[PDB]
């Protein structure tokens, strides 16, 4: 249409318009102060209206990329503050915006945002949330310059919802802290999931991304015929591509295009999309990616007919192989929402290998007549692994559970950072606590999601500075093999325990006045070093020693005097436990 500026304002809404404009500028001009942006966001919302009023107002017919670009190159401290970047202004069109895109900083050099106190948070809220919420939005925006504007928008309107319901409450913190934490982790398990969709696209290939796409998409839209899922896949993949590139506009659009094709052919695709395609343009796509598994036609056969028995199997393969291996995955995938995508993938890898050896051969029919056998062991592993993993967690709490994982993944790899062996140890915890709260039916997919991010923030931290091969081997490995590879570590015979240095195992009264989280971390931390010291430690020598540090805290951080309770009663463990 006529002037893209009005098209956007009218259909997005002055409100949303500002939010996204704020974000968009904040994602590029990471250095400039919040107050600056506010001035931009109005100077622009004020201009925009000029078209929402008579779209043929000077400059309205310009392209948003030209507009966006033109006003960047208007900032002033552009060079003084950005430099290199000021140099895109002398370039051009297509080239000017692309130039700008190459200069946004993955890892910004700002401080960690401290989370102030419920009280000031509240007080500042009731107060003008405009700038309570816009500033914090601005803050998150610049620290994560690649996060999808509209989505960051959606988080925010929940962070808004959050203060709404707690700030006006009895005991505030109690209400909100949980929520806030929950919204926090929610965002990392989204930031990282967004940064993983891409690497995997660049590392393993377009074929791989598609494979995954057909899998996940079928499980979700099981009554959609293959050619449909197939069409939805090619689109996704492209969508997932221009988005990884990072051109927030082209990205947004595609997602909208694909968003509304689906909307316009739901009968072919799904039912459960009724209540999402009634949403406004901005959410259409998000709502959908989050839609819920559609139901199966139940009456559905068995993959045996089409993939083992017939004849022509070998022929239908050769005749264009991915189509085939795709169909295979489709069918297998749609009949098993309860499997995590990568598991259907080895099923595919497995099957693939099998032909490939089989159609090359004396008698294929009898050569592969029996793969489904090769599948059972694959499917059963993660099922046993989740079963007894959620069972162990049923006994011990999140806390006592981590501590299990803590010892376990230290003996298997005591080279790694202690703080790291602690971070991940817990993150795992939460995953247990999360996804064990589901039923078998939805257990595995849910783990793959999280486990897949956690079990990576762990790699990069290890890519930061290497410490093990095994950990580095399981990290170079394929997204498909990455998991088992970990679930297949054994405990480091080679090593020699760490070197007694006590200043460690010594706990001054500090631990009385600390918080729930911190107390546990100081405990878990020593929990590790201790294992790092006496690696061959038993599930019973430990349990004792641990029951000892207990009632030692109970102790010291209790009866009248503290402060040397710990100290005298302290050393009465240090050497004290050693047996
Ligand atoms: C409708 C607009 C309302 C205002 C929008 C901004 C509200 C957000 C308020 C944030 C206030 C708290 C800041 C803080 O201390 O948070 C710690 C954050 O770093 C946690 O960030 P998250 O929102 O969990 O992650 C969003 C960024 N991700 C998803 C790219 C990682
Ligand atoms: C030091 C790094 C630790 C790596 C973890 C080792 C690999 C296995 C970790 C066990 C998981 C413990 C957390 C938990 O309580 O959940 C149960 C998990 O075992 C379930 O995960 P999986 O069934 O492997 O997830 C399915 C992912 N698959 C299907 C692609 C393997
Ligand atoms: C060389 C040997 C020195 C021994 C001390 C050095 C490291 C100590 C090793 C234990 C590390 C802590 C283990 C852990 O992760 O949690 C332990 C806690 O659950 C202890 O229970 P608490 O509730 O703190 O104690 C309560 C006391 N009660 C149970 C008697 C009431
Ligand atoms: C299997 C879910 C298919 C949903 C297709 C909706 C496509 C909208 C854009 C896709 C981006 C969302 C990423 C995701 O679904 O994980
Ligand atoms: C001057 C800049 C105006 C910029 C407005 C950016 C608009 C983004 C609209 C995004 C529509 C997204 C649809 C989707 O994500 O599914
Ligand atoms: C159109 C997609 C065809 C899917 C082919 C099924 C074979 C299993 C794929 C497993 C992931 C492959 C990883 C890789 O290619 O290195």
């Amino acid at each position: 249409h006529k002037s893209e500026v009005a098209h956007r304002f009218k259909d997005l809404g002055e409100e949303n318009f500002k939010a996204l404009v704020l974000i968009a500028f904040a994602q590029y001009l990471q250095q400039c102060p919040f107050e600056d942006h506010v001035k931009l966001v109005n100077e622009v919302t004020e201009f925009a209206k000029t078209c929402v009023a008579d779209e043929s107002a000077e400059n309205c017919d310009k392209s948003l990329h030209t507009l966006f670009g033109d006003k960047l190159c208007t900032v002033a401290t552009l060079r003084e503050t950005y430099g290199e970047m000021a140099d895109c202004c002398a370039k051009q069109e297509p080239e000017r915006n692309e130039c700008f895109l190459q200069h946004k900083d993955d890892n910004p050099n700002l401080p960690r945002l401290v989370r102030p106190e419920v009280d000031v948070m509240c007080t500042a809220f009731h107060d003008n949330e405009e700038t309570f919420l816009k500033k914090y939005l601005y803050e998150i925006a610049r620290r994560h310059p690649y996060f999808y504007a509209p989505e960051l928008l959606f988080f925010a309107k929940r962070y808004k919802a959050a203060f709404t319901e707690c700030c006006q409450a009895a005991d505030k913190a109690a209400c909100l802290l949980p929520k806030l934490d929950e919204l926090r982790d929610e965002g990392k398990a989204s930031s990282a999931k967004q940064r993983l969709k891409c690497a995997s696209l660049q590392k393993f290939g377009e074929r791989a991304f598609k494979a995954w796409a057909v899998a996940r998409l079928s499980q979700r839209f099981p009554k959609a015929e293959f050619a449909e899922v197939s069409k939805l896949v090619t689109d996704l993949t492209k969508v997932h591509t221009e988005c990884c590139h990072g051109d927030l506009l082209e990205c947004a659009d595609d997602r909208a295009d694909l968003a509304k094709y689906i909307c316009e052919n739901q009968d072919s695709i799904s039912s459960k999309l009724k209540e999402c395609c009634e949403k406004p343009l901005l959410e259409k796509s998000h709502c959908i990616a989050e839609v819920e598994n559609d139901e199966m036609p139940a009456d559905l056969p068995s993959l045996a007919a089409d993939f083992v028995e017939s004849k022509d199997v070998c022929k239908n393969y050769a005749e264009a192989k991915d189509v085939f291996l795709g169909m295979f995955l489709y069918e297998y995938a749609r009949r098993h929402p309860d499997y995590s995508v990568v598991l259907l993938l080895r099923l595919a890898k497995t099957y693939e290998t099998t032909l490939e050896k089989c159609c090359a051969a004396a008698d294929p029919h009898e050569c592969y007549a029996k793969v489904f056998d090769e599948f059972k062991p694959l499917v059963e592993e993660p099922q046993n692994l989740i079963k007894q993993n959620c069972e162990l967690f049923e006994q011990l709490g999140e806390y006592k559970f981590q501590n299990a994982l803590l010892v376990r993944y230290t003996k298997k790899v005591p080279q790694v950072s202690t703080p790291t062996l602690v971070e991940v140890s817990r993150n795992l915890g939460k995953v247990g606590s999360k996804c064990c709260k589901h039923p078998e039916a939805k257990r595995m997919p849910c783990a793959e999601d999280y486990l897949s991010v956690v079990l990576n923030q762990l790699c990069v931290l290890h890519e930061k500075t290497p410490v093990s091969d095994r950990v580095t081997k399981c990290c170079t490995e394929s997204l498909v093999n990455r998991r088992p590879c970990f679930s297949a570590l054994e405990v480091d015979e080679t090593y020699v325990p760490k070197e007694f240095n006590a200043e460690t195992f010594t706990f001054h009264a500090d631990i009385c006045t600390l918080s729930e989280k911190e107390r546990q971390i100081k405990k878990q931390t020593a929990l590790v070093e201790l294992v790092k010291h006496k690696p061959k430690a038993t599930k019973e020598q430990l349990k004792a020693v641990m029951d000892d540090f207990a009632a030692f805290v109970e102790k010291c951080c209790k009866a009248d005097d503290k402060e040397t309770c710990f100290a005298e009663e302290g050393k009465k463990l240090v050497a004290a436990s050693e047996a």
